[PDB]
């Protein structure tokens, strides 16, 4: 898009708390596409996407940053899990699924951008028109998110699976290097598709990836663990935060809810407490804690039409009970 | 549907004895769909289904609650066994089978809702009409029941199958996270499909599921073991209970049967006795015990037209004989 | 059909010697279909087939009872071996093959039930007419015989194959529980298909089957070993018995044969003697013994037109020679 | 055919030396088809083919007897190796290949039996005409030869392959028991297809085959080893014997050859000598010995037009040299 | 093409630094095609391509020389990883993918070489016209690059994979020897396709390849390791070098950058330093170092419109910081 | 063809040096086809091809003799590697690929044998015309070369692969025995296809092949190792020898080269020296040595237009340097 790096980050800031480095890395990556378009031949086709490799713990915004990025750029997105390819599925599926994603994007945008009348829905839908467009979207703005790419790295005492793993990287090369893949909508060039690979790299390191693949993931960026304070912001700041979602849902029932300031600190404190006591699943822990919290009101909201319900610290401690501190309970409920 | 949580539970109560927590959890889940529909963009598409994970022993109503739920909501249902995916079958089959289920639902409802005349059965059946409808049903009201999801959790001394198991969870992610799957009726978005996963979690715990999947199963609910008293109610209270079924079947033969109060306690006592002496298969034990009980009358009902047969405690003890107390017999017969 | 349990058993008696319990179990099962049809909604669709599990030694009439049952009911039958499913074949094949079987049944019955003229064979054969009929036959009267279902039960020191075995039961569930399967003739509901599972259960017990599958095989019935006296009756009583078959075959050659009373006792005595001395293969042993007996006359019948040949005890002892008592010979010849 | 057992054996005698028992067994089997056709319903469809199991060493005429049998009966034949089925191929292929074989038989017989003119080759070739005919041939006269069926028998220390082997027998059951298989020419009933199974049964015995399969191979017959005297007859008596073939081939070159009486004894003596000194491959040994013998004359026959060449004992000893007695040479050359 | 060896090398020199031997080997190979075309039958079809085997370390120009070669010759190129073939993929895919590559080359060249007007894009696009052309391109000028062919060589303690590896070479033979492969565009002869195989041959040697394959890789050539001085030239001399690319990208932002002489020595010194301290990935190391260097300016270039930025030694040392010397950092960042 | 054995060998002599026995064996084999055609029914179809098994070291002319044979007979050829079949590929592929080969042969011969005019290329190309012809070529003159057939023989300590190997022979039987295979051009009878199997038989012997397959490879012939003197002749005598090829290639550049008598002895001496010092790859060694020799002149020929270059002993010793005697070098370069 015509958006500048800072404008892209400003947009990302409204959905993702923190992770400024990753926000900048993807902003740059998206801006480069615009820059390349301002170039002239023969340097235009020589310049390829600077794929990004995100390094960070689980549930801190890696995928979300990528999803959001694709959203604000109005581009075809696709998430895939690396280990998925170690019969089975062929990597080309990635580009295939991605072209489908591009179809919806093109369809809903075409038919909508041109308005009993159902029998006259065509008059714009040219079988070749849409196919070339979907292809065009994928070839020029396609974004592929490759999760757990650190799990296809040679682990310890190599050989056995470390032969199958590297085979996955190997099979990914044609895609990140620039290949032509066949899809039900025609051929697709992967040359300018932006690739975002992710991994925790707890044991494995990026230098463990086969060399041909390291060179195709030039941009290395780290995402940080989230703090209780971060959970606090996430709960209320991002567009469509959990508190805003629940507030809107109860409203359809005639119930007006409100979270006091400390009730939010309490919720975030609960999530962070379970992650550090058991397994840290990051921001995701916020989902179960909120559901546990909104359990009761969610079920009986229909019987409280016209009421305002204040969810304060007391309400939160009541709803959570002994769950947070008792692993026997938390490992089931949260 | 327009049904409120309490109305949904009231309906569930007429088919399932007990399990109030699970009945509430699914009621909420179904009501949320209605609520989301009352929202406005851009918060409407941001709100996703709060998938449910049922935790409980075998044969206590987990699936039945899900089946019934789909029934009362007039929605496409599909049951699948997790371990089924560890060539083989691809998870997308789930969404494929589910779209077929949606086809029948749409067909039988369309042709019926619009009435020699066989050659004029069309005049409503538009190849595109039904396909978009079936797709619409699945995308907006689809319900998937994933049984034994605790068997695809990393067991002990991980690795070997614990690599294949988690691969299943991994492959399930795109579905529970929101993917587009191709089906003979067109593309299908799984974004708003309600997922109900089930497991006994005797050894494994929900916290053992990969994190990306925990976050997509926010609602955790427990189902309880059933008591002899519960078996008692099940035998006669639910719509189409076993006693009501047998009574109606014998009636077609001209035989009027009746179960005395204690005969029912005796039947339920027998089932509960075998489950606690051998393997507890819950309510299912009621099927074999009833068949053993109705064996004789079922075969000769044709020769008793016009008779009323009272099945009392004595009749039950006679029909069961030594089966209940002799494992050598019970493990074959019941 | 409109046939009563006793009428069904009377018919079965003319093909199968003994096994009264199994004859009654299948009679009941077939009668239930008629009964369910006399019911009214919504109890009509709630009542499902009471599948049968036959427990008994090999070659005593399990399959034959099922084959015959399908015959007298004019219904689509299909036999399948359980272990067959442990790439490979998918259980849906069962329903697919079963629908084909239903096609022949419908075709031969339609074209025949409506009578140079070859070019006018149509005028009734409507591509949609037959397909809906075949589907209808399978959905309403389909019968599936699942042999060796005890071989897919967890054996000893479980795990290894006991994981693959139970997977088979698991994959069978959708069929016995009620699923929709796609076939070249359209979709097929397995909801009202009657399932008859068989097994010797020498080591494994029915209680070893996964619980979901036990509940779907409510009727447990035992078949007994056959005696020399039973072999005696089988040789001459059932319609199309072996003696009647051979008598009719030789007659086409102009040869009239007759078995004296003791010649039959001798034949049955021979079969029973080999089964108890080596491996008991039940009634099947009667096939080889009869062939050994009719060997000579069968070859030269063409040269004996106009003759009556009396097969007496002496003839039988001559034809059999030392085979019965010498395992070295019997294990090759019989 | 209308041929009697003795007429069938007389025909077989002109192609196969010895093996009177096997010749009689297949004659009977083929005659039974005719007999069954003389029967009336409902005994007609009840009578099934008496499949044959041939027991004997390699290269003594088992397959040849079956090939010839199919020839003289003008029926679709197909040879298959059992172990072939232990992805891979599905047994149904057998019936598929067999239907193709039936196509050629029907085509060449139809177009031929009805006579620039190439553009008028049709006027008889009705796409449905031939397909129903080919189907008819296979269903009524099809013959399947199953070689090495003793290799799919449970060997020693069962389990491992003895599980896969018996699976083959299991998968063969539907075919020998009577199934319907789909083929590019339509559905095919295997009910009346005659099956001839073969095996050396050196270690395994027929009683080792699963019981369901023993019963479907009622006729057991043994083929004997061949003697030097048998090799002697084979070399010159059967239609298209090796000597007759070579005599006709050299004649096209203008060379008249003749084998003296003792030259033939010498050739047969050589073959029998190598089989008993190394590995006995039966009659097949006659192929290599004849080729070694005719090597020289075969190459230079073109330069001997007009000559009569007498192949006598001296010629044979010359051509064979030291090959027969030197295993180092015989294992390469013969 | 009509280009002479020296003209081809002169062209290669503008993209690849060093590697004169490999540049000559491919120049010769490409010139031979022209020479063969000047020959007359029957010597014309007897002369086959002198395939090349490149021996050298990773990231020194093996693939690039091949890519460039295909470019300057306007020929269909395809890169493939040998181990990729050890279900899976069939080598024929190589020729299939290669024919697709040839399609784009032909299309873009045809429609372009012949010029509202969109509905009149045809008038040249003959379905058969393009297919025969694409086929023609592949058959006459096709170039296949087979990477890591030394990994399919029998390693140590042969057998296990050394059986699968050599199978790959075996399956490659038909292609390098001259085969006909089927593709969606028709049949394709691989007879005159130039094959370039590559490998590091650190342990394995060319003499380890199966003999049939050695003979089809007649030209053996070595590529050398690159020096810091080479990295220096690569950074600025080749067309579309990294410095030229970055200069052009920033220019679209209104930023004029310039690298001082020593800044370039510093960049090349950094890359060479990391390769010799950790893992030598050759020229590829230049990608990560440049990205690390241009990180800051790349993100904020939009805010520096109108500025000239001099990237000198100081700027480079600043941007790199401690990364180069700290393996803990370099293995993540570079 | 009408060619006599001696005429066929005379033709083979102009392409293959030595191997008189193998040349005679294939000449005979090809002549037999002609002879069989001179026969009358019913002996005509009884006579089958005398398949050949070639026994000899690698690179001595086995394949070449077969290729050439197919050439001079204008017949469809196909080379296949036995171990290729141990999912994977099915032997029928052999007959399929062979029918394609037959298509080209028929096409290029038909369209050529019958002559702006491009739009009038048809008027002879009848879709059925060519298909029946290609089929006819394969059925009557098809030649299949089966390399490494000694690698599918039971090795040592049989079982493991010796079960898979023999399975290959087993699957080959239907082809060599006479089967019907389906191909995109119609059905194909393999009855008269000539099969040439090859192997080094260093450890395994022909007597190790399963008996059914020995009998179908009646003609056993040995090929000898080649001497330095043989290499000498090969370099210059065969049509399209290496020296003749290089002479013609340089001529297109304006360069006239000539090899002195001793220069040729020197080249052949070099090849033979490397084969006996390292691994003997036979005549193939001549390819690398010639390329090493012609390296320099081949690259600069363009700059020597008008020159005569005499390649004498001195030139050869110069070009080869230390390669021949230094295994470290020879195993890379030659
Ligand atoms: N609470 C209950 N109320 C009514 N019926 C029940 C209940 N629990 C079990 N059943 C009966 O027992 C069977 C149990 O299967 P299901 O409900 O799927 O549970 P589970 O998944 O634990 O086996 C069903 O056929 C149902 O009719």
């Amino acid at each position: 898009s015509e958006m500048t790096p800072r404008e892209i980050v400003s947009e990302l800031d409204q959905h993702i708390i923190g992770q400024a480095d990753a926000k900048r890395a993807v902003a740059i990556a998206l801006r480069n596409r615009w820059r390349r378009m301002q170039l002239q031949e023969p340097l235009r086709h020589e310049v390829t996407p600077k794929n990004i490799l995100m390094i960070g713990p689980t549930g801190v915004g890696k995928t979300e940053i990528a999803r959001r990025l694709a959203k604000l750029a109005n581009a075809p997105f696709i998430k895939v899990e690396a280990t998925k390819f170690t019969v089975g599925k062929e990597v080309d599926s990635i580009i295939r699924d991605l072209t489908d994603s591009a179809m919806k994007l093109v369809r809903q945008q075409e038919i909508a951008k041109n308005r009993l009348i159902d029998d006259e829905a065509a008059k714009l839908i040219n079988p070749e028109e849409l196919k070339q467009k979907a292809i065009d979207a994928v070839e020029q703005n396609g974004i592929v998110f490759i999760d757990e790419i650190d799990k296809i790295c040679k682990k310890g005492e190599y050989s056995g699976a470390d032969v199958s793993r590297e085979g996955v990287q190997r099979d990914l090369l044609p895609l990140v290097e620039g290949s032509t893949v066949s899809t039900k909508h025609g051929m697709v060039k992967t040359d300018h598709i932006l690739f975002i690979a992710s991994g925790a790299f707890q044991v494995a390191r990026p230098s463990d990836l086969i060399p041909e693949l390291q060179g195709r993931l030039p941009i290395r960026v780290e995402l940080t663990a989230l703090s209780a304070a971060d959970f606090e912001r996430i709960l209320t700041e991002p567009h469509a935060s959990l508190t805003e979602q629940y507030k809107a849902l109860m409203a359809t029932e005639g119930v007006n809810i409100a979270f006091t300031t400390d009730a939010v600190k309490k919720i975030a404190e609960a999530a962070f407490r379970v992650n550090e006591k058991t397994e840290n699943i990051g921001a995701r822990r916020l989902h179960t804690v909120m559901e546990r919290l909104m359990d009761k009101i969610s079920f009986s909201a229909s019987d409280m039409n016209g009421q305002t319900v204040n969810i304060d610290a007391a309400y939160v401690a009541d709803a959570l009970g002994e769950v947070v501190e008792n692993e026997d309970l938390s490992r089931f409920i949260l």
